[PDB]
């Protein structure tokens, strides 16, 4: 399937160079697999999402993203215009309250929620979750980060927006998670972007075009956009076939276009995702 004048994150996503504007993806698109977004919510309603998003969950007195951050990531995962895997189905737990917040507490009931919710789904593809979130290092928050993957989700975690090592935040620093920094259009580590040994992958994250609440759309930057990228990625994986939840981050950095980045720090891993699709 061939998608023209795609956001530039789709097209980087499917292609072997920066520059290109088309997204190419199998037509399965993630169909018969799950993408949970743990952030502020997702506003269902939105044409974008077909019926294909729910709330799940909230610890809040709404559901209702009153932020728009939750929004435009689960559009970057599976929306039909700016998501990865247009064909998935997305799930909404609201840690975050509208202004972007959360307590560590509420971030880590969220993520054994899903450990449980999962199997309360149907996702015969295999199940993936997305979290655009993170703060200080916190090895109570890294271990529910273990735990949502051990339990069999594909668990992918932004690295942070300090221009720091991400060992010093949390999810971030988890080892046995998918840990996403950003990169740009140029194929530049996007100056925000944490980086360091606790990284496993970069995806698009600077000037990333996708849905917001009310109904619209909109720009924004972050390593909150970057990880719905690899989020998605993974769940087209696995509805692929290609890969499993316990080893599709290995199999993202494994066939990742590797070396291409700019201003990535020694050490830090240089590799981008990519969907290996051959049209
Ligand atoms: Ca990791």
């Amino acid at each position: 399937a061939a998608q023209t004048n795609a956001p530039w994150g789709l097209a980087r996503i499917s292609s072997t160079s920066p520059g290109t504007s088309t997204y190419y993806y199998d037509e399965s698109a993630g169909q018969g697999s799950c993408v949970y977004v743990i952030d502020t919510g997702i506003e269902a309603s939105h044409p974008e999402f077909e019926g294909r998003a729910q709330m799940v969950k909230t610890y809040y007195y709404s559901s209702r993203d009153g932020n728009g951050h939750g929004t435009h990531c689960a559009g970057t995962v599976g929306s039909r215009t700016y998501g990865v895997a247009k064909k998935t189905q997305l799930f909404g737990v609201k840690v975050l309250d509208d202004n972007g917040s959360g307590q560590y507490s509420t971030i880590i009931a969220g993520m054994d929620f899903v450990a449980s919710d999962k199997n309360n789904r149907n996702c015969p593809k295999g199940v993936v979750a997305s979290l655009s979130l993170g703060g200080g290092y916190s090895s109570s928050v890294n271990s529910a980060a273990a735990r949502l993957q051990s339990s069999g989700v594909m668990v992918a975690v932004a690295a942070g927006n300090n221009n720091a090592d991400a060992r010093n935040y949390s999810p971030a620093s988890e080892p046995s998670v998918c840990t996403v920094g950003a990169s740009d259009r140029y194929d530049r580590r996007s100056s925000f972007s944490n980086y360091g040994s606790v990284l496993d992958i970069f995806g698009p994250g600077t000037s990333i075009l996708s849905t917001w609440i009310g109904g619209s759309t909109r720009s924004i930057s972050g390593t909150s956009m970057a990880t719905p990228h690899v989020a998605g990625l993974a769940a087209y994986l696995m509805t692929l076939g290609k890969t499993t939840a316990a080893s599709a981050c290995r199999y993202i950095a494994d066939t990742a276009n590797k070396g291409d980045l700019s201003n990535i720090p020694f050490g830090t891993v240089n590799l981008l995702a990519y969907n290996n699709y051959q049209a």
